[PDB]
């Protein structure tokens, strides 16, 4: 069966009670930011490509109050978070900046604080809760970054765009978590809307809300519950390989490159380099094609495109793994399934499946039975982005 997904009210209540017991007073502020699944458009965001994620009902919630002593005091109740579950530190200054360290979960909060553009930022007390599986492939860290950003805005309103907010959270990921992500994760956490996926053009930063609310249609997320170390170390390698190919062809990015141009300049790049670029160029196309298909309500074409995306990721970009592949192959054997593919960075994490709603229970049974391991399932509607509630 699919794991329960606590409503924001439940996570709010848990966070509020925790805060009350922890700090001896009621919290004054509450925010939430969702994790996400990427329907299609993988390893294209840092290539100034197209991506089509949707926000999940899985989310991170922060409750808290401003302090008058310029200190930051944190507590998380998430099991899976590394010890200690509490941390305190003074606000950064011009002379002293925050630094990444232990516990790692606090690095995301520290990073957002460090690069928060508006001032004066006061200190604060906060409790962090989440229903997003920590490092499970659904951007738990993006949701924490965006939840944190959304909280800091209540303490000290910025005056910029939503893209600038995503880039701040992205810089936190780069500099405090050592993960040089693209913009997708933060952007969808910020900009998600219930009942819609979000087509993001990562070159222009133009975004389009694409309706995705059809009873009869379901999105099944399957967690492999594995994560090879390559997910961390091979990710930056992929970025460098794409940059090298773009540089060899005199292109600002692979978004400017088409398959024909790529093959014509085959002698100018490495064998594997060609494989990487071919995926990227094809995946941008497929995402454009997927967006249109989803518009038409053509789930069969959308599904077929998801499958091409996985095969490309598996064979050209080489960021899949036997676990993900077995999960995909299993799902495609189930009647009523339109398509299935690995989602997110790869080397573990989740797959995403588009299927007839009625097929979801039978999909879960069969996928689990064919998965030589322990799969976890989520059935998720397209959810809202970051929100605020005054307490
Ligand atoms: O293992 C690393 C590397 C792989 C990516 C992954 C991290 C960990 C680092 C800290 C310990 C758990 C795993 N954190 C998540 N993100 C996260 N989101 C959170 C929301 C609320 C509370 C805590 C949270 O941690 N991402
Ligand atoms: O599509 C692959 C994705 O991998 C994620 O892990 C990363 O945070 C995103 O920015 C995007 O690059």
């Amino acid at each position: 069966a699919a794991l329960r997904q606590p409503q924001v009210a439940e996570l709010l209540a848990e966070a509020r009670r925790a805060f009350r017991e922890e700090f001896g007073a009621e919290p004054e502020l509450a925010v939430s930011a969702p994790g996400r699944v990427n329907l299609i458009g993988e390893h294209t965001d840092y290539n100034q490509g197209l991506v089509l994620p949707m926000a999940l009902e899985l989310m991170t919630v922060l409750v808290g109050s401003p302090r008058k002593d310029g200190l930051v005091s944190l507590l998380t109740t998430s099991e899976g978070a590394d010890e200690p579950q509490r941390l305190q530190f003074p606000l950064p200054t011009a002379q002293r900046s925050l630094e990444p360290g232990t516990p790692r979960w606090a690095n995301y909060v520290k990073g957002v604080i460090q690069y928060y553009p508006a001032a004066p930022l006061p200190g604060f007390s906060a409790v962090v809760v989440s229903s997003v599986p920590l490092g499970g492939g659904l951007s738990s860290s993006a949701s924490l970054e965006v939840a944190t950003y959304t909280f800091l805005q209540q303490l000290c309103p910025d005056s910029g765009t939503i893209a600038a907010r995503a880039q701040v959270c992205q810089q936190a990921e780069h500099s405090f978590a050592g993960m040089p992500c693209g913009i997708m994760d933060q952007f969808i956490s910020l900009m998600g809307q219930k009942g819609h996926a979000l087509l993001i053009d990562c070159r222009s930063l133009e975004t389009s809300l694409v309706p995705l609310s059809d009873p009869k249609l379901a999105v099944l997320i399957t967690n492999s519950n594995v994560r090879h170390s390559l997910a961390s170390s091979e990710y930056p390698v992929r970025r460098r390989q794409c940059e090298e190919v773009a540089r060899a062809l005199g292109a600002a990015s692979l978004r400017e490159v088409q398959l024909e141009e790529l093959e014509a300049a085959r002698d100018l790049v490495s064998k594997e380099g060609f494989r990487r670029a071919r995926h990227v160029v094809g995946e941008i196309r497929r995402t454009a094609q997927a967006a249109a298909a989803l518009r038409r309500g053509d789930y069969r074409a959308f599904g077929r495109l998801m499958v091409e995306s996985h095969r490309s990721l598996r064979d050209d970009y080489e960021v899949s793994c036997p676990e993900l592949d077995q999960l995909v192959e299993a799902a495609l054997a189930v009647p009523g399934v339109y398509g299935s593919r690995m989602t997110g960075g790869g080397f573990g994490g989740c797959t995403v499946t588009l299927l007839e709603a009625s097929a979801a229970p039978h999909a879960m049974r069969h996928i689990q039975e064919h998965y030589g391991g322990t799969a976890t399932f989520y059935l998720s509607q397209a959810a809202d982005g970051a929100k605020v509630l005054c307490l």
